[PDB]
């Protein structure tokens, strides 16, 4: 019935580098909300099922994520697509971070990795980050012009995993490096990044660092994980290790393409932008995160047969929120196509659907996206794009490379 090439794959790179399947997603909530997006042979994206099940409503997205009890993010990782021809093996190397655990696992580890998420925790990092954050403005605009997401959105998401981790100055310059050779292996640009290699040196770092607190301990984030609760639960060095290597990735790439498209919003909407200077609402956060959407999508595994809105699926059969969807859903958002910066509430689900796997770090991101923009407010209020934005080719991140910006107009 739907409308839709032969062929076609929502989680196809080839797409995304271009633009987002908008309409494409339109057609599913209208025509078929729970469609099967089947694959060609060779074509699965390192899976090799013959297809999918694309979810397009932030109600059916919300059911998937609270039943994780059936459906799993560990049976095959949560990132639907890699290069086609990718090893199996290179996939389960996801299951050691936490990401990718199912419940017992992973509820042991979230509950000691929240120590480092409390909301005092994150206030901590506030001053500092503020600090920094109009500094980056401040040098961006003395630029004149340049690349705003090297110039603007890609050093702060960092500096927050920096702040947050009590990693010294000195090393931020390498932890960064490495960070940001973890995915977009699939884009040309990025071609020749081996992500296994820089891994190896991040958990190798955050091992190291994890040794030393225990011998020297401080009060800061690292110590409270590395030490036993009054449940005798604590990290191990390596499960510290693979701690760091997913914010270095869950923590960069997404809050950095939210600030991108965020502005690249503003751009398209002056209405808003004027309101954002004059007021600075924290409810725009929310806002660029739904209309940023950074994670076009995570899947899920059913472990047994589900019946989800009147469609059967089948045990060991893929579920693909697609929350690029879910965020445009007409029935739960008044003109979901409407950018309003004072939209409140506000249930995306850029972050997730509520469950055990909800971003930690939300309220980081919440944080770091505003300080900034009062930043580029304060410092270059009057920016106009020069070129269009070059998109990045990747099956599951929504990614923006670079944009050409002058500051002064
Ligand atoms: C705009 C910024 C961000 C977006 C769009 C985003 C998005 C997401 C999404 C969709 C998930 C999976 C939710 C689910 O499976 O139900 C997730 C999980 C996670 N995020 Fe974020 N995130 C952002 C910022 C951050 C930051 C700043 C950090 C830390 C510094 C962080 C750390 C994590 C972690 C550790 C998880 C795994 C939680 C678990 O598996 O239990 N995220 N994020
Ligand atoms: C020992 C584990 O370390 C890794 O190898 C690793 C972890 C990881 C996490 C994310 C990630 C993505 C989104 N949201 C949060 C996290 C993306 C890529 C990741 N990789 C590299 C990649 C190399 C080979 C194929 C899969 C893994």
């Amino acid at each position: 019935s739907p409308n839709l090439p032969p062929g076609f794959d929502f989680t196809d790179p080839a797409i995304y580098a271009e633009r987002l399947p908008v309409a494409e997603f339109a057609e599913l909530r209208s025509a078929a909300p729970i469609w099967w997006n089947g694959q060609d042979p060779g074509k699965g994206g390192g899976f090799h099922d013959g297809g999918f099940w694309a979810i397009t409503k932030l109600n059916d997205v919300k059911e998937i994520s609270r039943h994780s009890d059936v459906f799993s993010s560990y049976e095959n990782g949560v990132i639907p697509r890699f290069k086609n021809d990718i090893a199996r093996e290179d996939i389960e190397v996801q299951r050691f971070v936490m990401l990718n655990m199912d419940a017992p696992h992973h509820t042991r580890l979230r509950k000691i990795i929240s120590r480092g998420f409390t909301p005092r925790a994150v206030g901590r990092l506030h001053d500092e980050l503020q600090e920094r954050a109009q500094a980056i403005a401040a040098e961006a605009a003395a630029a004149g012009s340049g690349d705003f997401v090297e110039q603007v959105s890609c050093e702060l998401p960092l500096q927050a995993i920096a702040g947050l981790l009590g990693v010294p100055q000195e090393d931020r310059g390498k932890l960064f490096h490495w960070s940001n050779e973890m995915t977009g292996n699939e884009d040309p640009e990025y071609a020749h990044i081996d992500p296994k290699a820089s891994s190896a040196e991040l958990i190798g770092y955050a091992m190291k660092m994890a040794e030393e607190k225990a011998k020297n301990p401080a009060d800061d984030i690292v110590t409270q994980l590395i030490q036993a609760d009054i449940d005798g639960e604590k990290l191990s060095d390596d499960e510290f290790g693979f701690f760091v290597v997913m914010l270095a990735v869950a923590g960069n790439e997404t809050t950095r393409n939210s600030i991108t498209q965020g502005m690249m919003a503003f751009a398209e909407h002056p209405d808003q932008w004027e309101l954002y200077k004059k007021v600075r609402p924290e409810t725009a956060a929310d806002e660029i995160v739904r209309w940023a959407t950074p994670v076009t999508a995570f899947q899920r595994t059913a472990l047994r047969d589900y019946e989800l809105s009147g469609v059967q699926i089948a045990a060991g059969q893929r579920v693909v929120m697609f929350y690029r969807s879910a965020n445009f859903d007409e029935e739960v958002f008044q003109d979901p196509f409407t950018f309003n910066i004072l939209r409140n509430p506000n249930p995306h689900v850029g972050f997730g659907g509520t469950g055990a796997h909800y971003c930690i770090g939300a309220n980081l991101a919440r944080m770091t996206i505003n300080l900034i923009f009062n930043a580029v407010a304060d410092h270059m209020p009057d920016l106009k794009p020069i070129s269009a934005p070059e998109r990045l080719r990747s099956g599951w991140l929504n990614g923006i490379k670079h944009w050409q910006v002058d500051y002064t107009g």
